């Protein structure tokens, strides 16, 4: 009447540790909150089935808190909690391959995680966290459900809550490696002069204004000095560039552009849709894809790839 099993316990799913576990009391009861598979578990009984299987557990010893940092870059103590409870619902999405890319069937608003992960696997970026680089591959794989959780929990975001595409990967490029990364600005007036600006990490790669690159290269007019300056970019040292605005109508062309968010609806309550420009235009819908030789439509973000870029002006 007092039976046990063995199962392992972790932080990560890479470091495992033995556990003799009572049948007779509850997980939460001799670890605390636990998890199996996403699923709450703290408040089960052990089971037979359960021998040899995995639990995740909150780090409540030294040991178990040095190897959650080292895998999650992260010391926040809800961390855990928020992922699996985001895993449990994103291990029954579906993540059909379209276009030769890993998608999302629409669930829970989850059309931003989707052109997040479809413009994830067209643009060069190296995560710093193990468990962002583990869980891209899986994603790249076909697998996405460990990695669409861990955006929600490394963004406090929830299952079911429509969140901002350009948010996110701001939140993102935060733990990728963009160290030797460099943009160049230089503002004119008619009246002051050249006030030249230097950028590194995601500021450099990211902008908030236009949606065309060309435009920024050539110049753009923005406000205390005089009045309506121009920018625009001297030199551009990455592997991609982001240029995003308020949704409005445009014309995207083939060849000229990588891939991009169509953002459709109101405010915080819409929809998004991601354009990728291959040997035509596609648009990938969650799980529809729809091809045109053109486009016309209201466009939020667009990606363009790059290397080194040097003004002539
Ligand atoms: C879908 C969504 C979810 C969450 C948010 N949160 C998250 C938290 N953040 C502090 C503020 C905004 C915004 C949008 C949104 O809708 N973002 C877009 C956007 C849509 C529509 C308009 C935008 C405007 C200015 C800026 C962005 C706009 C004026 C009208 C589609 C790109
Ligand atoms: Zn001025
Ligand atoms: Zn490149």
């Amino acid at each position: 009447e007092v039976r046990t099993i063995k199962v392992f316990t972790t932080v990560d799913n890479i470091n495992l540790h033995t556990q003799v576990v009572d049948m007779s009391m509850t997980y939460g009861q001799q670890f605390g909150p636990t998890y199996l598979d996403g699923a709450d578990v703290t408040k089960i009984k052990p089971h037979n089935s359960h021998e040899g299987k995995t639990f995740y557990v909150l780090p409540n010893d030294d040991t178990l808190r040095v190897e959650a940092f080292e895998y999650y870059h992260t010391t926040d103590p809800s961390f855990l909690g928020r992922y699996m409870s985001a895993l449990n619902h994103t291990k029954k999405w579906k993540y059909p391959q379209v276009n030769g890319l890993t998608s999302i069937k629409w669930a829970d608003n989850n059309s931003y995680l989707a052109t997040a992960l479809l413009t994830l696997q067209q643009i060069e970026l190296k995560f710093n966290p193990p468990a962002l680089q583990d869980a891209y591959y899986r994603a790249r794989a076909g697998e996405a459900a460990n990695f669409c959780a861990l955006i929600l929990a490394y963004c406090n975001k929830t299952v079911g809550e429509l969140g901002d595409v350009r948010e996110t990967m701001s939140y993102l490029f935060q733990h990728a490696n963009l160290d030797s990364c460099k943009r160049v600005l230089n503002v004119v007036c008619k009246t002051c002069g050249q006030q030249q600006t230097t950028l590194k990490g995601v500021e450099a790669v990211m902008y908030m204004g236009t949606l065309s690159y060309e435009q920024f290269k050539k110049g753009v007019q923005i406000p205390t000095c005089g009045k309506q300056a121009t920018k625009y970019l001297v030199q551009q040292e990455s592997p991609f560039v982001m240029m995003s605005a308020p949704p409005a109508q445009y014309e995207l062309k083939h060849g000229t552009f990588t891939c991009a968010s169509e953002y459709t609806g109101n405010y915080q309550c819409g929809h998004y849709k991601h354009i990728t420009s291959k040997e035509t235009l596609y648009c990938i819908d969650g799980a529809l894809l729809t091809k045109s030789s053109e486009y016309k439509g209201p466009i939020t973000d667009v990606f363009y790839k790059e290397n080194s870029y040097t003004t002539t002006i």
